[PDB]
């Protein structure tokens, strides 16, 4: 049913097995989830399961990178498309060993985006937010039968608000997507959808970590000042996006045993912004000064992706067979020519009454958004073209050998050219002038799942995934459970990842990840659900080219990490809900030698009945308003999280 937290399979048909039977930790973020945890966006709907954390907006699983392992509805995400949560369905998160997907060169860790596709079914559904950020936000979600055998779904969103906790950081963005379903209940089945998403918001790095005597025995972190401290510009600074998806997925029964499909997405999406980086480590915050380092984007991309899978179930003497076997193609374009942004206050990286009265810097403490900054603007000399092809090749099996036992077993190859080219000005990278640049690597990935069933309803697993690409290895030993007739989920883990060039930035030596997941989700009683988790990571590098990296901890990881959200149906006509978060101390880099601290953040839901048609929604998140960081980079800055805020809802669902 649509109010569950227990999902129990993928809506991905990649998997070749109910999530009970997969030998890896998975976790699926359900629409209920979504809905009354009142997640705006999807690093919202994320930390409701544990282990993911974000660096460089690239989320990170267990400790290890996985921009390049974020999909869409399955298919790799070309041009990096901006999604929200109003055209979600569910989140897919997976961590271990093995990728049902794409990912090139990855033994796991996946992020899988479902977006809302046509149900059969008449519903409709719209919502009204205001909140003390300022929030005002209406969405509408609207589905059609067409007679028997087709179906249209339409959803809306419009967004606005402030940021609560960060001063002069506002935030716009609307959407619509459009989808239609031919063929429900024949043996050809299509798919056409189309996805529109514009954002205009005032981009925000955070606060300057500090930089004097920075050591792993003297860590630096963020400057101990206001957490509303904003250092960017409001007549400056600006980040918008826009992203354009258009998708056409075909599958034909060949008989009741064998399904072929194709799925092809065509994606333009552009990227428009200026942001100020707070000092950039220039010396100044130490004086009690912020140069507003400008760095800027200007770019478009272009994709293409298509998908062919065969999927099949057979039989080789007593052996059941769920077989999917498939080819993955893309290709992407990125042209980006950043701007040339010139000081109004004169030369050099230290502040001066000039650049203080030209709005290049501002005071640490008291940072003031507001002045009048009389630096230019143009297009600059630099620009980059960017071209990258894929080829993917997979064969997923799972063998029922019998009642009691199971063998999974996976292989994949990937392939990856890259090619940029552009003009490129005088720096980092060599003298000014135009350069070329390529790099063509390919991957063999292994996975195999040995699947123990003590009985029906529970399931003892042991996993491993290698990847070859002329040690990268995946250990998980585990246990699932599923209780009150399927109601409840009960999920535990113990692994081990080892990389030898983990993320962006390669190690030259050897990293490792070991620990433990716990995970919960569904209905402890009839009126009372849960969803959440707990996962302790003992990262270490173990091996490195910096002989004083060796023993340290991963980036970006955090040793603990909790998460728990909860509701009770309190009457026939009120729910009440709550969500609590810890996560522990994340390092930025690899010498130990910048962090951001831990904390616990509280969450509350209250929803009231007003009629059959109507609900009034509360969600009060960050509940004692804990000022917290949510990203530390490797150097430079650490980004904020919101302080509270609580949003009011009404939202009207009418069915046939
Ligand atoms: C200067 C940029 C223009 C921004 C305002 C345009 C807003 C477009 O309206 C939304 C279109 O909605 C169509 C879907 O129905
Ligand atoms: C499509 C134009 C791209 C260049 C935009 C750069 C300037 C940003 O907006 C200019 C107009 O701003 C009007 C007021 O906007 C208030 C909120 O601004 C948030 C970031 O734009
Ligand atoms: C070859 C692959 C790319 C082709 C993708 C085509 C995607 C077309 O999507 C159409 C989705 O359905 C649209 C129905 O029309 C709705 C218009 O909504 C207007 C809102 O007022
Ligand atoms: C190694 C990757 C390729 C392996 C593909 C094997 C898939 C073949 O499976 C065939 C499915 O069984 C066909 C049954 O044929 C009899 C038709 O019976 C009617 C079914 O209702
Ligand atoms: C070797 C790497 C290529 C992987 C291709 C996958 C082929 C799909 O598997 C189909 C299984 O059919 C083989 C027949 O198996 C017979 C097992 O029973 C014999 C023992 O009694
Ligand atoms: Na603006």
């Amino acid at each position: 049913d649509e109010t569950t937290y227990n999902v129990d399979r993928s809506a991905s048909k990649k998997y070749t097995a109910p999530l009970l039977d997969t030998p890896k930790t998975v976790t699926v973020i359900p629409q209920q989830v979504i809905k009354d945890t009142g997640a705006l966006t999807l690093a919202d709907a994320l930390r409701t399961t544990p282990g993911i954390t974000f660096g460089a907006d690239r989320p990170f699983i267990r400790g290890f990178n996985a921009e390049s392992d974020t999909f869409l509805d399955g298919m790799r995400d070309v041009a990096s498309q901006t999604r929200e949560v109003f055209n979600v369905e569910q989140i897919e998160v997976s961590k271990g060993p093995g990728s049902a997907y794409t990912g090139a060169g990855s033994t796991g860790g996946s992020l899988n985006l479902i977006s809302k596709t046509a149900k059969q079914d008449n519903f409709t559904d719209a919502g009204f937010t205001w909140g003390s950020d300022q929030t005002r936000r209406t969405t509408l979600d609207v589905n059609r039968m067409i007679g028997d055998n087709a179906a249209f779904r339409l959803n809306l969103m419009k967004h606005d608000a402030h940021v609560a906790g960060r001063d002069e950081v506002s935030v716009s963005r609307w959407g619509v997507a459009p989808t239609v379903t031919f063929g429900f209940d024949t043996p050809t089945r299509a798919t056409l959808s189309y996805y529109h998403l514009s954002t205009d918001d005032m981009p925000d790095y955070g606060l300057p970590l500090t930089n004097v005597n920075r050591s792993k025995a003297n860590p630096s972190k963020p400057a101990s000042v206001d957490r509303d401290n904003f250092y960017g510009l409001k007549d400056r600074d600006y980040r918008k996006s826009t992203t354009d998806s258009g998708t056409f997925r075909i599958e034909h029964d060949l008989n009741d045993n064998l399904t072929l499909s194709n799925s092809t997405r065509l994606v333009r999406t552009t990227l428009d912004y200026i942001v100020s980086n707070p000092d950039d480590s220039r010396g100044n915050v130490a004086n009690g000064y912020v140069y507003r380092s400008a760095k800027s984007r200007n770019s478009t991309s272009k994709g293409w992706v298509n998908q062919t899978d065969l999927k099949a179930n057979f039989e080789t003497g007593f052996i059941k067979h769920t077989l999917v076997t498939g080819l993955e193609f893309s290709y992407e374009d990125v042209h980006n020519r950043p701007y040339a942004i010139t000081s109004g206050g004169g030369a050099g990286n230290t502040c001066n009454a000039r650049l203080l009265a030209s709005g290049d810097c501002t005071s640490l403490n008291r940072p003031t958004p507001g002045d009048n900054w009389t630096g230019s603007i143009t297009d600059g000399l630099a620009y980059t073209d960017t071209d990258t092809k894929t080829s993917a090749a997979y064969v997923f099996d799972t063998l029922k050998l019998s009642e009691q036992w199971e063998l999974n077993l996976g292989l994949r190859y990937d392939d990856f050219d890259t090619k940029s080219s552009g003009y490129q000005t005088a720096g980092r990278n060599g003298p000014a002038g135009y350069f070329k640049r390529e790099n063509n690597s390919h991957f063999w990935n292994y996975q195999t799942g040995l699947v123990y069933k003590p009985a029906p309803n529970g399931s003892i697993y042991l996993a491993w995934s290698t990847s070859s690409n002329p040690r990268n290895r995946n250990l998980e030993l585990g246990t699932k459970w599923a209780f009150f007739d399927d109601a409840l989920s009960l999920n535990a883990a113990l692994f081990r990842t080892d990389k030898t060039n983990a993320r962006l930035q390669v190690l030259d030596g050897e990293q490792r990840v070991q620990g433990v997941e716990l995970g919960f989700n569904g209905k402890l009683t009839e009126k009372w659900k849960v969803f959440g988790g707990y996962t302790y990571l003992d990262s270490e590098i173990r091996k490195s080219t910096v002989k004083s990296d060796e023993g340290n901890k991963m980036p970006q990881t955090a040793q603990n990490n909790f998460t728990l959200w909860t509701t009770y149906d309190l009457l026939q006509n009120f729910t009440i809900g709550g969500g609590t978060t810890y996560v522990d101390k994340q390092y930025g880099n690899t010498a130990n030698s910048t962090y951001i601290p831990s904390y616990w953040r509280y969450d509350a839901m209250a929803s009231y009945k007003v009629s059959k048609n109507v609900d009034l929604q509360l969600n009060v998140q960050n509940l004692t308003d804990k000022r917290y960081f949510d990203q530390v980079y490797s150097t430079h800055m650490a980004h904020v999280a919101p302080g509270r805020t609580a949003l009011l809802g009404v939202n009207f669902h009418f069915s046939a």
